[PDB]
C-alpha cells in the first residue's frame, strides 16, 4: 500500500490536466490516497468529474471561495460522505489579469489588491475554518505559493503581496491547528505552463532563463510538486509544520549564474 | 542636520505615544520640513498642535480607506509642495476582535479584508496619488512588525497584512527605484502606544522582550524615529527593498529564557 | 517496492541506536535502500557492523573526515562494491565540548572555530569531492543542520557559526552539482536527545521548552527525521536542490507562545 | 556630526577604493575620532598618509591571522584610548585559487581553514581582545556579501565564510548586548575594490547588477560609508544583530532581467 493508504484528501483547483492540482491527484492516487474534488463553477464540472473518476473518485463538489456559503455548502455535502479526512489541498490563485502586466505601481488598484488577497490568501484560512471539526489528528493543510512572495518579480505585481499574505497564513494557520493535531504548509513552486500562464508575456523567455540558471538545469513539472505534495500530506511529513518547502530546482537560492 | 532640504510627509500621529510622533520629532531635529495629515475629526486638533510645536502649517486630513481622500489631500498638498521628498506610512488596522484568540477562529473575509487595506494597500495607494510629485532622491517609509515572520499568538490577521506590506515595499521599491525613489520598511519590536489598547498581556509581551533582547531594554520611538529618519535621508542612498529590525535584537535570538 | 529501491545511500555518523543517523538508515532501508555505513574510529567498528547487519548490509567502513586521506581510502574501498551509487547522509558534528558552555565571546577560540567549521562543514564538501565522480544521475546528498545557523541560542556558541557555514555549503554544492545531475539539501531539525546532547546542560529544560511552544506541541524523533530524509534522498524529491527543510514540527516559524 | 565624541578603530584601510577608506571618510565628516590598523608592512605608509589627512596618528599593525598581534595592538590602542566606542571590520580573504571555477573542484581544507579564519573568527578575535575596553553604548561592525546567502558563481568558499560572519554577528549580538554593545553587518552590493582583483568576469557582473538593481546603478563606498557610520553611531541603538542590505535592493528583485 502507499504511504498515503488510509487518508482521505480534498483537492481543490484541478481545472485542466496541466494543472498543479492535477499532477498532486495522480501522486496522491498513486500513493493510494482516497480523493474528493472541488470545481470553481459549472463550467468545469464535467471535467473535473472526469479526472476525478479517473482518480477513484465519486466525490466531486462545486466551491466558489469568494463565498462563505458556498465553502459551508460544500463541507455539509463532503460531510455526508466523509464525516472526517486528513486535510485538503488549496491550489487556487487568482487576481484580475490587468493587475498582472506593466509597472507594479500603476496596475495595482484597490479593487485588483482586494480580490487577490481574497481570493488566493483568505480563502486557505476560510476553507480551514469551515472543516476545522471535520479534520483527523493527524491532519495536513498544503497551499501552492511562489518566489514572487518573497522577491519583487516583473508583472506578477499584487499577486507577490498575496502569496506573501498566503505563506504568513501558513504559519499562523500551522500555530492555531498544530495543537489538535493538524499540519500546515506550503510549497514554492517554480513557474509551471498551466492556464496559470495565460497571457502572461514572456512566459516562454521566463522558463528558458529558469531552466539555464536552476541547479538542476531545467524546470519543475507537476510530477516533481505532486510527488513533493503527497509527501507534505502524508504521516511522512509529521516532523514538518508552518513551512514553505522550496519545489523550483533550486532556483532561488543562486544568484548571478545569468554570466 | 542630516535631512536639511527634505520635505517629508508624515501620516499616523494619534498620540505623543504614536511611532510617527518620535519619527516626526528626529525628523525635526535633524532639519526636514514636515507636514501631517490626519485620519478623521476626532484627531484634527491634537494634530495641529504637534504640527505646529514642530513648525509646521500643513495639516491636511487623510483616511486611506478612500481613494479620494487620498487624491485631495495630495491635490491640498500641491498647492504648498508642488514637489516633495517623500513620506512615512505609520497606518496599522485591523478591527480589534481579530487580535484575540485563536487565529483561525477570530479571522472573518471582512476582518482580513479591512486589515489588508489599511495596513498594506494603503501604502501603494499614497505612491500611486503623489508619484508625479517625488523628486529624485526621494524615500517612502513604512512600519512593519515581526508577526509578519513568525506566528505570534493574537497578533491573528495583522501578521498576514504586514507580510502584504513587506512584499509590497519590495514591489515599491523595485517599480520607483528607476525614478530615483526608494522604499523602505522597519520592523520594530513592540511599544506601548495606542497599538497596544486592548491587547491581552501586552505588558508581559514587554516584560518578556526585555529579558530576552539582546540589547535587555525594549526599543522607544527615539529609537525607530532616528532609524527612520536616516532611511528617509540621502545617508541610506545604497539601501532600498529592505526591512530593517529595529526592535533590540530581539528577532535573532531563541530559547534565551531558558 | 519501497520509494528508495534501486538507490545505494551511504550513511555516516551512527554512533548509537539513539543517532539521527540510526532513525535516517532504518526509515531508507524500510523503503528499499541498500545501505553502506562509516564509522569514526575503532570504538565504534564493532557496534556499527552490528547495526548494518540488521540493515542488510556488509558494507561498514571507517572514516574520519578530519583527514583527507582517510576519505580517500574509505571511498576507494566503497568502490571496491559499488562503483557508482546514489548519494549520501552527511550526520557529523562536532566542536570541542569547552566551546559549547558559557557566553560565546569568552568561550570561543581560534582553535574551537578551526576544529568546529572543519569537521561540522568542511567535511559535507570533503566528502563530496571524494566520491563526486562515483554519483549516478538522479544522486543526492542530504546533511543535518539547526537552528542555531539562523538565530542566537545559549551555548551553542560556535557550532552556531559552523552550522552557518555548512548551510550555505549546501547551497554551494547543489550550485555546483547540480548541472551534472546531483541535488543537495540539508534537514533542520529540532533538538532531539541523542549523544549530541550529551554534557550540554539544561538539555531536559530546553526539550520541554520546545515541547510546550511547538506548533505540533511535542519534540522531533530520529523517526521524524529519518522519514523526511528518506524523501530527500529519494527521486520523490526530485524538484527540491539547495534547500534547508525544517523539521522541527514548526518550532522556528512561531514567537512568544510562551506567554 | 552624529558620531561626535565617539573614538572608532577602523581596520581595512589598503587603499583610497577600500570599502574601509569610505568608512572611515564617512566618519571623519560625522566627528568621530578615528584609529587605524594596517595588516603589515607594505601598507604601512599608505595607512599613515590617509589617517594624517584624517587627523589621526593611531596607526598600529594588525594581522588577524595571530591572536597575538591582535593582543599586542589593543595593548597599543590602550595607551592613548583606554576604552572607546567600537570597531569596523573590514578584512575579507581566500586564498585566490578559491575564487576560480567549480565550488567543489576549487575549495580545499586549507582554503576553506583561511577563509573562514581570517573573514569569520577574526571579528570576533577581535571583540574578544578589547571587549573590557568597550564603552557602554559601543558598536561593532562588519561587512559581508550576499554570497553568504545565495550561491554565486566563482564566490565558492568566501561565500560560506561570510555566512559564518553573519552567524557571528548574532551570536555576538546576543553575547554582548547585555554590556551594552551593538554588532551588525552591513552586506554590501559589488564594488571595484582590490577586492574585485584577479576576480573572473567582475566587470560583467557590475553591468549586470547596475540593469537589475531597482536604483538602476551600483552601491559605492560613500553609499558605503554612510549607512556604516549610521551602524556605528547611538543613532543605530534599536539595531542590533541585523545584516543590512546596502546593495541598492539587488538582492530583493528576481528575473528583472527578461
Ligand atoms: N503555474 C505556476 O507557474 C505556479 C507556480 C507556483 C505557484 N502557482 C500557484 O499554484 C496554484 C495552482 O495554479 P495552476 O498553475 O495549477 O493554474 P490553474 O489555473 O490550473 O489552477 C488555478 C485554479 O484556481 C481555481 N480558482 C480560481 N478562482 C477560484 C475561486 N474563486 N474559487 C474556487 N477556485 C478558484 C481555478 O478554477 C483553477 O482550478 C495557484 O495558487 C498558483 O498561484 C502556480
Ligand atoms: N506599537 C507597536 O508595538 C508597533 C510595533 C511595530 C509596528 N507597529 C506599526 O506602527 C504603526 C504606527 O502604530 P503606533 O504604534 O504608532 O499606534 P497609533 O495608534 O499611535 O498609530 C496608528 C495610526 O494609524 C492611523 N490610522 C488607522 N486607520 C487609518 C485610516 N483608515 N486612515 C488614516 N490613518 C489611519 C491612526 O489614526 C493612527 O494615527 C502601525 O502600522 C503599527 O502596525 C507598531
Ligand atoms: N541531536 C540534536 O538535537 C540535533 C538537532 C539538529 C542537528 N543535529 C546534528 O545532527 C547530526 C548528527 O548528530 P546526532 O544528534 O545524531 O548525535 P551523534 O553524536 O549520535 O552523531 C554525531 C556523529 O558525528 C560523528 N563524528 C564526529 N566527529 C567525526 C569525525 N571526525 N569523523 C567522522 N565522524 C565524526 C560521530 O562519530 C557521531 O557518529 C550532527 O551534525 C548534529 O549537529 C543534532
Ligand atoms: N568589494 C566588494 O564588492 C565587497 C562587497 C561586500 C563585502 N565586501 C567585503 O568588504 C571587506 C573590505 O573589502 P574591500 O572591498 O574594501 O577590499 P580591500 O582589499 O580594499 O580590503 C580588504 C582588506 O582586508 C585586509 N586583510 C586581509 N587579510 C588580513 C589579515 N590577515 N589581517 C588584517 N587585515 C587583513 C586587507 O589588508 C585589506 O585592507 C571584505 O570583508 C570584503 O569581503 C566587499
Ligand atoms: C510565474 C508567473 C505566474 C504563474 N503563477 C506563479 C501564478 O501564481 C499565476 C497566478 C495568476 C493569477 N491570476 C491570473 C493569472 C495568473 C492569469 C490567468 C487568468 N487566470 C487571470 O485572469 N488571472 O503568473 C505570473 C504573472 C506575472 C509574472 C510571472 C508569473
Ligand atoms: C505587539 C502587538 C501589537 C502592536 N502592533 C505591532 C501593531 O501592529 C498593532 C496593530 C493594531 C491594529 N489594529 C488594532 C489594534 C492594533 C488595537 C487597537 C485598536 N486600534 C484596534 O481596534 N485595532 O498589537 C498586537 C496585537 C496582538 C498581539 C501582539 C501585538
Ligand atoms: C540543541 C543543542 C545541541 C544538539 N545539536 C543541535 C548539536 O548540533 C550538537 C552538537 C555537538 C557538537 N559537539 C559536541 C557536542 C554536541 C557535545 C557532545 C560531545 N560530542 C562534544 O564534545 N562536542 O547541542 C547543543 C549545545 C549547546 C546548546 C544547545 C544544543
Ligand atoms: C563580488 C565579488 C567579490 C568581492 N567581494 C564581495 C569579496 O568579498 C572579495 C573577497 C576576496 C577574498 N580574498 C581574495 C579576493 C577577494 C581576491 C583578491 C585577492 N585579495 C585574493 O587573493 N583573495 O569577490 C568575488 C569573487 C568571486 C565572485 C564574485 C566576487
Amino acid at each position: 500500500m502507499g504511504f498515503l493508504s488510509g487518508k482521505r484528501i480534498l483537492v481543490t483547483g484541478v481545472a485542466s490536466k496541466l494543472s498543479i492540482a492535477y499532477g498532486i491527484a495522480q501522486a496522491m492516487h498513486r500513493e493510494g490516497a482516497e480523493l474528493a474534488f472541488t470545481y470553481q463553477n459549472d463550467k468545469l464540472k464535467g471535467r473535473v468529474e472526469e479526472f476525478a473518476a479517473q482518480l477513484g473518485s465519486d466525490i466531486v463538489l462545486q466551491c466558489d471561495v469568494a463565498e462563505d456559503a458556498s465553502i459551508d455548502t460544500m463541507f455539509a455535502e463532503l460531510g455526508k460522505v466523509w464525516p472526517k479526512f486528513d486535510g485538503f489541498v488549496h491550489s487556487i490563485g487568482f487576481a484580475p489579469g490587468d493587475q498582472l502586466d506593466g509597472d507594479y505601481v500603476n496596475a495595482v488598484t484597490r479593487e485588483g489588491f482586494k480580490i487577490a488577497h481574497d481570493i488566493s490568501s483568505y480563502s486557505f484560512v476560510a476553507m480551514a475554518k469551515a472543516c476545522r471539526s471535520m479534520l483527523n489528528p493527524g491532519s495536513a493543510l498544503l497551499t501552492l505559493s511562489y518566489l514572487g512572495a518573497e522577491r519583487a518579480i516583473p508583472n506578477y505585481n499584487v499577486m507577490g503581496l498575496a502569496k506573501a499574505s498566503l505563506e504568513a497564513n501558513v504559519r499562523y494557520m500551522a500555530n492555531a491547528m498544530g495543537p489538535e493535531g493538524v499540519r500546515v504548509n506550503a510549497i514554492s513552486a517554480g513557474p509551471i505552463r498551466t492556464l496559470a500562464a495565460s497571457g502572461i508575456k514572456d512566459f516562454r523567455k521566463m522558463l528558458a532563463h529558469c531552466e539555464a540558471v536552476t541547479p538542476i538545469r531545467r524546470t519543475v513539472t507537476i510530477e516533481d510538486v505532486g510527488n513533493s505534495a503527497a509527501f507534505l500530506c502524508s504521516d511522512l511529513s509529521a516532523g514538518i509544520s508552518g513551512e514553505v518547502v522550496h519545489v523550483d530546482g533550486g532556483f532561488s537560492i543562486a544568484a548571478m549564474n545569468e554570466l
